[PDB]
């Protein structure tokens, strides 16, 4: 443990990388459903 | 540190396993924000 403590000692200190919030999304976009019933009955 | 050295070093190797790139997305799909005015005036 000379080999062991040492050893298990991070075998042969982890540090997370971490990444971004891959959902951009937009959904939004003035979604058709406004303008889709504008005049149904003309 | 034979308990600390040995204990310390990993307490009792992190190896980060990551993930996907979750979002999926399709909004494209022909948005109706394309044939909503196909003949607004008929």
């Amino acid at each position: 443990g000379g080999e062991q403590g040492a050893t298990e000692a991070l075998q042969g200190r982890v540090d997370e990388y971490d990444a971004l919030r891959a959902d951009v999304d937009d959904n939004a976009s003035s979604i058709a459903a406004l303008n889709d019933l504008t005049v149904l009955l003309n």
